[PDB]
């Protein structure tokens, strides 16, 4: 219902400092209307789930799941391409906008008939075991530390119960910290000291080991159980990634070759998807820390895999050409870093303009 306008109190003291009604957006009457023209209007929605969204996505949260998570500010930024960028995107801190879909996982325990839920214990560590309190992990609008009190559905107890997640983090900390795969069980008894615990937990690989950061590409992830000593360190777990990598090029194939870990696999769901969205500032495809100085061979242009490189990089393209016109090699440099580089630039940069 309409109301007399108080817009700009109620939204100064929301902020605590001293801003204006329009000055923290601009409108971006050009960009504004390109967005109205094809994703403002109601297109974008059309694509979120079938033929609409307010009559078809309530059947789709009755029947399995909403599409409610995985909020829509990265999509938005990142094909918006908004003009008031800083220059502090790869250096300093990440956009903190990064999402990943975990899409399903339980601490079913199997040995139990009827398998208790337990929500997600974003327990945040270190390498060495820093305590990470409300300071780092928190301040993006995420408190999922206290997300407990799971109760089933009234069907199926196989969904998870995975929400939003905003890190606010600097280049130091994803060097350093880690996180885990913590399930402690909310029981009906306000006591905590049973041993209804967690049983055990996995941690995040946010860098590659070849160097590159989070990808967005299907890697499903899956937990390991034992002992709390096992666990209560990281280097057990930092010389056991216990991702899809290892379970095949790391001649892993037999189940058993872990003295005591066990895998998800055929012991509960735990399908955690990974998903590095469009917005984030660290994608990478092949490794170019590499291509600058240690670079093996001219495998990126044959096997370039042409994607975006939005150049957060600072100049890497140009300054890995000026070294290979330095060295003198033959035509090759040449044909190869014209015909790709200004390639992928006269292909990318144009919509960024």
């Amino acid at each position: 219902q309409q109301i007399a306008m108080e817009t700009y109190i109620r939204q100064r003291q929301l902020i605590m400092s001293p801003l204006i009604t329009s000055h923290v957006i601009g409108e971006n009457e050009p960009l504004t209307s390109v967005l109205n023209k094809v994703i403002a209007a109601k297109e974008v929605n059309h694509k979120g789930q079938g033929l609409w969204v307010s009559l078809k996505l309530l059947p789709g949260d009755l029947t399995q799941v909403q599409k409610n998570f995985s909020h829509l500010v990265d999509r938005s930024t990142a094909i918006a391409r908004k003009m008031g960028f800083p220059e502090i995107i790869l250096p300093g801190d990440v956009r903190n906008d990064i999402y990943v879909t975990l899409i399903h996982g339980e601490f079913d325990k199997g040995k139990k008939k009827t398998p208790k839920n337990v929500e997600v214990t974003m327990s945040v560590h270190d390498e060495e075991g820093k305590l990470l309190e409300k300071a780092i992990h928190p301040g993006a609008g995420y408190e999922g530390i206290s997300e407990y009190k799971s109760v089933v559905y009234y069907q199926v107890k196989q969904p998870c119960w995975y929400e939003t997640v905003k890190v606010s983090i600097a280049i130091e900390e994803v060097t350093r910290c880690h996180i885990r795969f913590t399930f402690r069980h909310r029981s009906s008894q306000e006591t905590r000291d049973k041993s209804e615990r967690a049983f055990g937990v996995a941690f995040v690989k946010l860098m590659n080991p070849d160097g590159t950061t989070l990808q967005d590409g299907r890697h499903d992830l899956v937990v390991y159980k034992g002992d709390n000593k096992k666990m209560e360190d990281a280097k057990f777990y930092l010389t056991l990634p216990g991702t899809k990598m290892e379970m095949e090029e790391k001649e892993l194939q037999a189940s058993k070759n872990l003295v005591t870990f066990t895998p998800s696999k055929d012991s509960t769901k735990d399908s955690f998807q990974i998903a590095t969205l469009i917005c984030s500032t660290k994608l990478t495809q092949n490794v170019d820390l590499l291509g600058l100085l240690n670079w093996r061979s001219n495998s990126q242009n044959i096997k370039h895999n042409l994607k975006k490189l939005m150049e957060v990089d600072g100049g890497e393209i140009v300054k890995f050409l000026q070294d290979t016109l330095d060295a003198l090699f033959n035509i090759m440099m040449e044909m190869s870093d014209s015909e790709t580089y200004d390639f992928l630039v006269f292909d990318a940069l144009v919509f960024i303009i």
